[PDB]
């Protein structure tokens, strides 16, 4: 073989998500080189949560590489209900995935962490040295916690045995095959599906909250090529940020106007501000991602709520919803 | 009627619960149920789900951990994170699932943020990251507290922790190279009064800890079972002005020990965390009338209990 460039076996679970499929769209598109072997998998293949199962999923495979996104996802409200579910069904699934890569002797490791877990008393913008510099926003504290816990699980792994176990952190992520549950699901789908029923039934669009919270938001293509780029050249143990701009953040009302100037609704925009807004505000830099990819072009906003509106629409029955 | 299983019954703090219950601080009605390893490896659900099946706890008190000194820690960090999460994890929710009434885990002064200010309390324990020697073992107890904060948020559990600093007691962990400054000071002696030695204490002699008397901590824990009803956890600790530097320390075993030889600090050795100092405010506001243990005179009955008992310790 080579000793420069090797033979991959990569991993990828949580493969059938949002984030999943749009690295399988890129991979399938021609961004893989060869000598590169992906397999993408789901809770059908191995429940991660179980210990002998995972195992069993990575004995059979025999990976080199993982891209460990399999995660318990939920929008706001989703997790303000379940913080526990989110905080035992993540450590689990977080645990059996990086000892089970950890003993077949995976030569490297990509987790996934969100800028969801950042301290909620902060200095603005954030970045990946202030992780862990005070407790996180109460509405999501077991996904926060447990995805802080890869960051920790990560430095030990490394600290003890050389493992090339490291992560990425995206901010809030949108696209096609996206859960477009209105309930369970994030701002930009839900408000989508929001605005195809409204449309279809002559209401009113509600928004949730305010409008006045700020968000920054990573088409899940933009995120796929990066988080190519990652596995395959970043080499650090500490994580990086994948997120869009400072200057590129926005309201959650710019957000709604986007979806609906997309979907040429014309009727009533309504907020219920008994709705929670959430966290108003967690401002990221991606200056590290800069020095790295300074001319990398995201995919911009607009247009890739224009891209995932239609494909919500022209696949209306087969989304997740 | 208390069904009470204490896990973790076997070692430093577990042994002083079984001293005080046995000497007589149980009340009626209390079936005190100790165990340890060999009754089951906290680590495995299975094992971990069968003892909570056979015993009914109405209550638990969970001591069960990993557990090490500065030098240990430092080694081993993915081993203190997984270990201890997976114990946590398997009596947490064996517990909530037989249903008791109340849990009482295990926290520690190590864990609260290296960055902070001083005195330390309930409030600032996830107010920055730990320091780095330790930070598997002490991300670990935090989750504690952030389970804890889970399963009385989603279903009202009265799950809750103590947070002590550093113990020391009779049967402590006198393994040197793998155990705590106190008990390991005191293996030293030992080996130095039977050999002629020296006595090597480890660093500079410069940090400042509190220590509590396994003892001491006993009461105040079982006194947590019954009457301490926040989920917040509450510090257990001798007073901000009986915060001890480790020459001093040093000074109060080879005092006990009537240690004669030289006494001697490598300072190419770790000193880990400089001060944790620690506040014990709240645990005044309930127990305004609790006298802790003498450090002095705490340290002699440990010397003692050694000393008397060297075979059977854990060396
Ligand atoms: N979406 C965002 O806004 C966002 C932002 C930052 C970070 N992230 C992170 O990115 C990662 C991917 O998120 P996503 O938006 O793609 O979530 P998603 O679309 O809901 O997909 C979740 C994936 O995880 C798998 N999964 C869930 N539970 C599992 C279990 N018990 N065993 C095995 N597989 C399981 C799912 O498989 P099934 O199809 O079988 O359910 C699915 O493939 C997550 O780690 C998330 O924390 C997401
Ligand atoms: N000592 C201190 O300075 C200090 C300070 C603050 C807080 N704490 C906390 O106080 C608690 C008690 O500590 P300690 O000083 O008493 O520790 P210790 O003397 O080493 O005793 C540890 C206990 O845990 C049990 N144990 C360990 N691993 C286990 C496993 N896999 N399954 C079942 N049981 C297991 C041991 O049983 P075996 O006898 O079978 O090994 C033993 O009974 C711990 O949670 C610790 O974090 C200690
Ligand atoms: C990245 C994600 O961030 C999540 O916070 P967060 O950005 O508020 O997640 P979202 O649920 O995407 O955003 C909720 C924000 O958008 C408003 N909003 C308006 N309309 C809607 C709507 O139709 N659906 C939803 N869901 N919100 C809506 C809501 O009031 C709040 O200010 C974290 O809780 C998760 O862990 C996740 O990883
Ligand atoms: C409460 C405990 O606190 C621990 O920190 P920490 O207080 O430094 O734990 P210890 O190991 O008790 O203390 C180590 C401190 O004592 C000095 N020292 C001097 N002689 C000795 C000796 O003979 N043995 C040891 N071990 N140290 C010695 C050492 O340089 C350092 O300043 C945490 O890492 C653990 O998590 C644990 O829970």
């Amino acid at each position: 073989e080579n000793l420069y460039f090797q033979s991959m076996r990569i991993l990828v679970t949580g493969g059938s998500g949002l984030v999943g499929k749009a690295i399988q769209k890129v991979v399938a598109d021609g961004a893989g080189l060869p000598g590169e072997d992906w397999v993408f998998v789901s809770s059908k293949d191995a429940d991660l949560t179980d210990t002998a199962q995972t195992r069993a999923l990575f004995e059979k495979v025999q990976p080199t590489h993982v891209i460990h996104l399999a995660a318990m996802v939920g929008g706001l409200f989703r997790n303000i209900k379940y913080n526990l579910d989110f905080w035992r069904k993540n450590v689990h699934m977080n645990d059996n995935v990086l000892h089970s890569a950890f003993e077949v002797g995976a030569r490297k490791v990509v987790s996934c962490l969100s800028t969801c877990i950042f301290p909620d008393k902060t200095t603005y913008p954030i970045d990946e040295t202030m992780i862990h510099n005070g407790p996180p926003h109460n509405s999501n504290f077991g996904y926060s916690y447990a995805k802080r816990m890869i960051d920790v699980q990560n430095r030990a792994y490394f600290q003890q045995y050389g493992c090339t176990f490291t992560a990425v952190i995206p901010t809030n992520v949108f696209g096609p095959h996206d859960n477009f549950n209105i309930e369970d699901g994030h701002v930009l789908p839900g408000l989508i599906h929001k605005v195809h029923l409204a449309k279809s039934s002559g209401s009113a669009l509600t928004v949730w909250g305010t409008g006045n919270p700020r968000r920054q938001f990573i088409y899940s293509l933009d995120l796929a090529q990066l988080f190519i780029w990652v596995l395959r050249e970043y080499n650090e143990v500490e994580p990086i940020i994948l997120s869009v701009g400072e200057e590129d953040e926005v309201s959650i009302k710019e957000a709604a106007e986007a979806v609906v100037e997309a979907m040429d609704f014309h009727g009533e925009v309504t907020f219920d501000t008994t709705k929670s807004d959430g966290q108003f505000k967690k401002t990221a830099s991606n200056s590290k991602l800069r020095t790295y990819l300074p001319d990398f072009r995201f995919t911009p906003f607009k247009q890739a709520v224009k891209e995932t509106c239609a494909w919500f629409t022209d696949n209306y029955e087969q989304a997740r919803k």
